This record gives structure tokens, C-alpha cells and sequence, in this order.
């Protein structure tokens, strides 16, 4: 398969699609890289954050005619990518070298609080366009809950939030992350260091530990973000498992996992705890670390959740619901598992048609005032 080894711009002109990259900088100096798929094979703004562990890639892996990416830009959409700090496009900091601890100092905190932000702003002032339609997978859905319920002045700017496999609390997940996290923070730290999270494959062994034994790949076992994330055999293209390997996972920090870690140990949403009220308080100017409210978060939300989904559970969804003001609608896809909402093979019908249809009567709204 020729996407394997391609970068995310080289898949998007492998499809004869028009491809364009970005360099945005954050108020703390990272250097975000954006892609963009300004048309199809001044135009609505579609924004595509990723989930745990991923980049840009996720929305444009599978066919031009089954890729959530790909079928914004056909449907009419002016599509942008962004790519957390950390990951394989995002490792550049204005001062910072990825060799210091100081550069990997971050969790999904800073990338609700800065990314978000910072590449929305570049993207309106870029098109002069008021408003974003935003879609989040996993990790990129609590980026959205957070930045939309502490920067209202960001929400006011999002039309729409499409949260698909969403993730606020993590309090009942039985994905092999609540093992991970349910380790002491000392422990993870002493495996693993204060820099970029690289488990190697004894950890990744342990972690698999009878949880990924009535599959039929198994190597599946061996990549972090299938083990982390889950996957429905019944609906993957077992086909195309090299390029899923290949670009998954896409890199973060140590940091991040000890945040995911304090998620699932605390069953709180809110910001890191840093180990101690003066640490706590040299960055949050309080000794506990604030605590986030989706009953805050008043943008209009469809969401999609899966039944079999080990991450974004029913459990933690339902209650996520409850909490959603403006909640425009909501379905549970009962074998769906967490990268379905990515690389399901029914994607494109069960989810992918619901979205732009969502956006299409959006629309209609709009240009009815
Ligand atoms: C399932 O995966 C296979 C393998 O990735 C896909 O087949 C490739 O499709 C492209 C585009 O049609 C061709 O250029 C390749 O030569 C095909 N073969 C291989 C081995 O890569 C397949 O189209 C995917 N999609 C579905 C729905 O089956
Ligand atoms: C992607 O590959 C193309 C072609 O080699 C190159 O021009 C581009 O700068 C690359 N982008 C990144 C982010 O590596």
C-alpha cells in the first residue's frame, strides 16, 4: 500500500485531492502543523481534530470515498486537520528542542487551552469566515468539551460540535488504558520518563495480557493505539491493518498519560494534578487543579457514541448526555467499537451521511437569516 509510508499531505494528493499545509505558533511557543483540503476532486469551515495517540491521518486512511476528510471536500467543505503537540507533525517549539523535559511538559490541558485556539484563529482569519464546524474523535472531543466550557469567546466561534466516541470522565472504562492508569503516577513515571511516551514490547505484552485473546489479527495487540483504543473485527478492513500500523501511533507525552492516568484513579474531569498545592499553584494559581464543566459547554452537539466502545463507554456517555445543554442529537451504534468512528467500514453510511446532512440543515438555517 502506497499510504503507508506518506506523509498526510502525500496521501491527500495520492487521491487527487488538493493538499495544503500550515505552520501555526501558540501563545507557549509550539509549532502546530495544519492540513487543509481547501475543495474536492469561500466554502464552510470543517475542522478535524484527532483522538489518543493520532494525527491528521485518522480522517484520510481509508478510500476517497470512505475518509471523513475526503468526503467533507466533495460534500462542499473547506476541510482543516489539526495535529496535537507531541505528535509526529506537532514536535516543533519556537525556542524548546524536543530533547528537554520542558518541551514534553504538556497534556490534552494545554491543547484544549492553546492548540484549539491558536489554530481555529489562524484558519478564521485565514478564510475571513466567522464561524467552524468542529468534529472530534476520543482525545479530540475533551479538547473541545474543555475549550468550549473555559473560552467562551472560542465557543461563540463553532457552529456545530460533532463528538464521535466522546470522552469527558473515564471513571468506567475496561480498555487496557484504565490498567495503565490505575498504575501509582511514581511508577509510571520510573517506566516510562518525563519525555515522550514510548512503551516498549514487554509493556505493551503486559498490557495485552488476556484482554486481546479471542481476535483473529492479534499483531493488532502488539500497536499501542488498537490495544489503548479497541477494534471490531467485523467491521475493519482487515486489508488495510499496514497503513493503520504504520501512522498509529502518532506520539505524545508522558505527561498526557499521567493525565488520562489521574482521569480514570480520581473519576474527575479536570485539569492535572500537578503532585503538590505549590506545584499546583505555580500553574494553576490555586492549590487543586480546576475542575471542568460540560454543563458549561452550551455549543450545539450530535453526538455518536459505540456500544462495545471500551474507552468511551455507555456507561461514562450516558452520563455525559445528561450534562450536554444543546444536545441536537445523539446515537448509540450498538457493535461499534472505539476506531470505528475512524475506520469503520460502515462508517460512511451509519455516521458519515449524518454529518453532512446535520451541516446541510445547518445551512439551511443559516441562509433562511
Ligand atoms: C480495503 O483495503 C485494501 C487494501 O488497502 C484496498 O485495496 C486497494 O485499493 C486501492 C484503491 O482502489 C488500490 O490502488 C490498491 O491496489 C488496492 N489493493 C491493495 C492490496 O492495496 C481496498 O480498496 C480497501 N477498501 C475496501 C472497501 O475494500
Ligand atoms: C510531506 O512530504 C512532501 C513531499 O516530500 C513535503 O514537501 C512536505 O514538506 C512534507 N510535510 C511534512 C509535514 O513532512
Amino acid at each position: 500500500d502506497p499510504e503507508t509510508n506518506m506523509n498526510v499531505s502525500e496521501i491527500i494528493s495520492y487521491w487527487g485531492f488538493p493538499s495544503e499545509e500550515y505552520l501555526v505558533e501558540t501563545e507557549d511557543g509550539y509549532i502546530l502543523c495544519l492540513n487543509r483540503i481547501p475543495h474536492g476532486r469561500p466554502k464552510p469551515v470543517v475542522f478535524l481534530q484527532h483522538g489518543l495517540l493520532a494525527d491528521s491521518s485518522n480522517w484520510v486512511t481509508n478510500l476517497a470515498q470512505s475518509s471523513l476528510g475526503f468526503i467533507l471536500a466533495d460534500a462542499g467543505f473547506d476541510v482543516w486537520m489539526g495535529n496535537s503537540r507531541g505528535n509526529t507533525w506537532s514536535r516543533k517549539h519556537k525556542t524548546l528542542s524536543v530533547s528537554q523535559d520542558e518541551f514534553w511538559a504538556f497534556s490534552y490541558d494545554e491543547m484544549a487551552k492553546y492548540d484549539l485556539p491558536a489554530s481555529i484563529n489562524f484558519i478564521l482569519n485565514k478564510t475571513g469566515q466567522e464561524q467552524v464546524y468542529y468534529v472530534g474523535h476520543s482525545q479530540g472531543t475533551t479538547i473541545g468539551f474543555i475549550a468550549f466550557s473555559q473560552i467562551p469567546e472560542l465557543a461563540k466561534r463553532i457552529k456545530m460540535f460533532f463528538a464521535l466516541g466522546p470522552v469527558a470522565s473515564v471513571a468506567f472504562c475496561t480498555s487496557p488504558m484504565a490498567k495503565l492508569g490505575r498504575l501509582p503516577d511514581h511508577l509510571i513515571k520510573d517506566l516510562f520518563g518525563d519525555k515522550e511516551f514510548l512503551p516498549q514490547s514487554a509493556f505493551l505484552k503486559w498490557l495485552g495480557t488476556h484482554v486481546c485473546t479471542h481476535v483473529i489479527l492479534k499483531e493488532l495487540c502488539g500497536n499501542l493505539c488498537f490495544l489503548l483504543c479497541g477494534f471490531n473485527e467485523r467491521n475493519l478492513n482487515m486489508s488495510r491493518v499496514d497503513v493503520y500500523t504504520t501512522h498509529s501511533p502518532a506520539g505524545t507525552s508522558v505527561q498526557n498519560m499521567l493525565h488520562w492516568s489521574q482521569a480514570v484513579k480520581f473519576q474527575k474531569f479536570q485539569a492535572f494534578d500537578w503532585g503538590s498545592s505549590a506545584k499546583n499553584y505555580f500553574h494553576y494559581q490555586q492549590s487543586y487543579p480546576p475542575t471542568y464543566n460540560v454543563k458549561d459547554m452550551l455549543v450545539p452537539t450530535a453526538v455518536w457514541s459505540g456500544g462495545h466502545d471500551w474507552l468511551a463507554d455507555v456507561y461514562d456517555v450516558n452520563i455525559l448526555l445528561t450534562q450536554i445543554t444543546n444536545l441536537v442529537f445523539h446515537e448509540s451504534i450498538p457493535e461499534w467499537e472505539h476506531l470505528d468512528f475512524i475506520w469503520g467500514l460502515d462508517a460512511p453510511w451509519r455516521l458519515y451521511n449524518k454529518i453532512i446532512n446535520l451541516m446541510r440543515k445547518y445551512q439551511a438555517s443559516e441562509n433562511n437569516l
